[PDB]
């Protein structure tokens, strides 16, 4: 049910409820058609295709490949993050942090992430064909950085194959599917790990939640960051 990748990186099997994935794709429909939605970005690090993307709470500019208050391009300010979400978030970390408790014993330090009050969500679509090649998420303020404040990434709809490691080979990386529902932690000593989306497999999401939540071919990503 949690699972541990490698020092300070924590994947939650099956972690969001069924009405939760349900009312994040809801709330991701309609703020992805509203002002500041979706959009292509021109330019990702590592290379993409087949991916749309949205901030809640601050922007990532990809033109600038910096943080603000609004979208370049458009002026648009981003809708802020739904406090259920960093509810949820939260509930993550608490749930890693007493896995890597309970997993400590006693050869070896204990393993603990530090808190998370996210402000940078980054939503990622991608359609059956999408990808996302291998970076670092080295764009958040040198403390953040340096503290190792954690990476919380939710998955929803199709299973993507994600790619993980130290460097930028993948050769060296390692893969792990993620599926609807899992949330994904990576900080302190994995902080800076390259990672990327290889593959999303198609016709993989729960019918259930395609059928609930209205939710057309493809992945949802919400990743949250603490500039
Ligand atoms: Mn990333």
């Amino acid at each position: 049910p949690l699972q541990y990748l490698r020092p300070g990186m924590v994947l939650l099997k099956k972690f969001l409820k069924h009405d939760d994935q349900v009312d994040i794709i809801r709330r991701c429909q309609k703020l992805g058609i509203g002002s500041g939605g979706f959009y292509t970005p021109g330019y990702r690090d590592g290379g993409k295709l087949s991916l749309q993307m949205m901030c809640l709470g601050k922007n990532w500019d990809p033109n600038s490949r910096s943080y603000g208050d609004t979208r370049p391009f458009d002026g648009a300010q981003p809708p802020s993050i739904p406090e259920v979400f960093s509810k949820i978030v939260k509930d993550a970390i608490q749930a890693s942090n007493e896995f890597l408790r309970q997993k400590a014993r006693p050869a070896n330090d204990v393993e603990e992430l530090p808190p998370l009050s996210p402000d940078i969500c980054l939503v990622n679509f991608y359609t059956s064909s999408g990808k996302l090649g291998l970076h670092q998420d080295k764009d958040e303020t040198k403390p953040s950085l340096h503290k190792g404040l954690p990476v919380v990434s939710f998955s929803l709809g199709d299973t993507a194959e994600f790619l993980y490691g130290d460097v930028n080979d993948v050769d060296k990386a390692s893969k792990v599917d993620l599926e609807s529902g899992d949330v994904l932690i990576f900080g302190g000593k994995s902080r800076l790990i390259f990672h990327g989306v290889s593959r999303i497999k198609p016709k993989t999401a729960p019918n259930w939640l395609t059928d609930e939540a209205k939710l057309r071919p493809g992945r949802l990503n919400l990743t949250f960051r603490q500039h």
